[PDB]
């Protein structure tokens, strides 16, 4: 410990704008449990929902690239190709989007695209995956630094089942402790973390209670029975993560191609299985489900503005040493 050092850091924080530049980066996070459906570029309502500018970074997580009952890189690549075509299709002028990196764990995949103009700012991209224990479930993660700001994105597909939220919570833990990039870097060592996907948490009511509530718009009531909200409130899972309020209906268990909830004999209870949570000072904007009908789940997305900092380390180390010496000198003269 050095008092003079603590001093300089305090002073330097006031003059930060002398060695730091701040920029806002638009991030679009999208998630979709495909139920094994085929790759397609017909995803406009999902990736360009708004009437807003294209994002700087698109982070897309898929679950069940192969429907669940051994990892298919080809299928994943088709989705990658479809997304890239869609993003670039919107860039009718100049440079478009490039795939930074993608990761895959069985049928769960994560792919990140950014505008080419963002590339020079993106560094130390690392990826990893972690399967769940207690299989085809788990997580895929990718992190990177945008200038001097660290970002980590995680998509996952957690334990299925109606009442087994204990297993889901264990999955959270297995993944949060088990995901390690290079040199043991963890997911928490970042300014912004977005963790999302098919967490599989359910609404703890029966099918007959839930369906008319959703038809009548009683989402708040249904939310009181949502397992994820319950487990997060207690801090057992996703501590320090926030979720924007949910204003869209349960994204799960639709007869394929229709607005209708599971009319199969299985009579699965609707649920908000698909979610996007964030940790850190991101500025959230939207959080919605989109009407795509290829799967028994609706896809969802969330948007964020992420403040980025670019620090001139040279200019900063100079002021530090300067303020440090001036202070060390002020201390010398005072002792005379």
């Amino acid at each position: 410990y050095d008092p003079i050092h603590e001093y300089v850091n305090h002073e330097l924080r006031k003059r930060e704008n002398e060695f730091s530049e701040h920029k806002n980066v638009k991030i679009f996070v999208a998630s979709y449990n495909l139920n094994g459906c085929s790759a397609t570029t017909k995803l406009e309502n999902w990736l360009f929902p708004e009437n807003t500018p294209l994002a700087d970074i698109y982070v897309v997580g898929f679950q069940e690239i192969v429907q669940l009952t051994s990892a298919d890189p080809a299928k994943r690549r088709e989705w990658e190709s479809c997304v890239k075509r869609l993003l670039n299709g919107k860039c009718t002028s100049g440079p478009g989007y490039v795939q930074l990196r993608s990761g895959q764990l069985v049928g769960t995949a994560l792919m990140i695209f950014c505008k080419e103009s963002c590339l020079p700012s993106i560094k130390n991209v690392e990826g990893t995956v972690k399967k769940t224990g207690l299989g085809n479930k788990g997580a895929v993660a990718i992190r990177f630094d945008y200038e001097d700001t660290g970002l980590c994105f995680i998509t996952s597909h957690l334990a299925a089942g109606y009442t087994n939220y204990d297993e889901r919570d264990h999955d959270y833990r297995t993944i949060a402790s088990g995901l390690r990039f290079r040199r043991g870097r963890s997911i928490f060592n970042h300014d912004y973390v977005v963790w999302f996907g098919d967490f599989n948490y359910r609404i703890s009511l029966t099918y007959e209670e839930v369906v008319p509530c959703i038809a009548q718009g009683k989402l708040s009531y249904l939310f009181e029975y949502d397992q994820l909200n319950k487990q997060m409130l207690t801090g057992k899972v996703f501590p320090f993560f926030s979720e924007l309020p949910i204003t869209f209906p349960p994204t799960y268990k639709f007869d394929i191609g229709t607005d209708i909830y599971d009319t199969s004999d299985k009579h699965r209870v609707p649920a908000w299985t698909d979610r996007i949570l964030y940790r850190g000072e991101l500025v959230p904007h939207s959080y919605q489900s989109v009407p795509l009908y290829y799967s028994d789940h609706r896809p969802i997305y969330a948007t964020y503005e992420a403040n980025i900092v670019k620090v001139d380390r040279e200019k900063k180390k100079i002021l530090f040493e300067e303020l440090y010496n001036q202070r060390k000198q002020e201390v010398r003269d005072a002792s005379q």
